[PDB]
């Protein structure tokens, strides 16, 4: 749904920042939802780590030795943002040291070690799939996929497909209990999103996000919220902006869901 004085409001934030602004928002204490440009295609940016790292742990159900795994990756696997992969690559990590690298520190080595481990980009859409998701596409490897470009399907999800997975995997029956409970700490212990749904959001509701961002000053967050009173809210906006070389705007996420939180 969409109420006319949320309607209006976003519309003009969206107009201001001569941007698009795809936004989803569940409560599950009632199952209202607030959907803006939910159905359209978004480039999805690092927010797709999310989606991989629920694939690892659907993947741990059948395999129970999988999270502690050791992976032992080489300088060769380092990328340009990959802070957690360098600081241990002298003596490798677990592959749930890695899950928790590429949610919280958004570590691109992490992803791409993660992807191989699962069999490739294919594996990760198969997931999707599996649970539903029909949107969700993941097209390249890090750190290519961050292109972002107009009217561009590679590396796309629509706010609706990924809050729904966000509701399914960590507030639904999509995995087994420990590993449902897994992906909600991982997203509670983000390092990297205090200045977008966080920023947002009251003081005391804690926050379990995925930020992303790309080209186009592309400027993306996933978020479940738990508030003080009631049941968990799940959160998706993405955000992207006329050129190339535009500077990412996370108050626009920041008051995107100040506007939303209101409704509640
Ligand atoms: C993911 O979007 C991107 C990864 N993940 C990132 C993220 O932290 O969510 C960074 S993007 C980097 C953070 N940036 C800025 N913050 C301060 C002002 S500019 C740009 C990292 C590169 C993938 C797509 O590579």
């Amino acid at each position: 749904a969409l109420p006319a004085s949320v309607d209006k409001q976003l519309a003009e934030l969206e107009r201001n920042a001569n941007g698009r602004l795809g936004v989803a928002m569940i409560n599950t204490g009632n199952g209202t939802k607030i959907l803006y440009r939910a159905a359209q295609r978004f480039p999805f940016c690092s927010t797709f780590k999310f989606m991989l790292a629920a694939a690892v742990l659907d993947q741990s159900q059948s395999q129970p030795n999988l999270l502690n795994k050791h992976i032992n990756y080489h300088e060769s696997d380092l990328l340009s943002y990959a802070p957690i992969t360098r600081k241990n690559l002298a003596h490798g990590m677990t592959v749930s040291e890695l899950c928790a690298a590429t949610i919280q520190y958004s570590d691109n080595t992490a992803a791409n070690l993660l992807i191989k481990e699962l069999g490739g980009l294919a594996a990760v859409n198969q997931f999707a799939r599996s649970i539903g998701d029909q949107m969700f596409r993941l097209d390249r490897w890090e750190p290519d996929l961050n292109t972002a470009r107009p009217n561009d399907p590679r590396d796309t999800t629509t706010p609706a497909a990924m809050a729904a997975s966000m509701n399914k995997l960590v507030l639904g029956d999509a995995l087994r209990p420990a590993q449902r409970s897994q992906l909600a700490v991982w997203l509670k212990g983000n390092t990297t999103g205090d200045a977008t749904i966080r920023a947002g959001a009251p003081t005391d509701w804690i926050v379990g996000d995925k930020t992303g961002s790309g080209d186009y000053g592309t400027t993306n967050d996933i978020a479940v919220l738990w508030p003080t009173k009631g049941a968990p809210i799940v959160l998706v906006v993405y955000f992207t902006q006329r050129e190339k070389d535009a500077k990412p705007r996370r108050d626009v996420l920041a008051s995107v869901t100040k506007i939303i939180l209101s409704q509640i």
